[PDB]
């Protein structure tokens, strides 16, 4: 439902592990 503050940790995460 609401994925807006969780795929945001998720998103930033692989964008900045790799």
């Amino acid at each position: 439902r609401a994925l807006r503050r969780l795929a945001r940790k998720i998103a930033h995460a692989v964008k900045k592990y790799g």
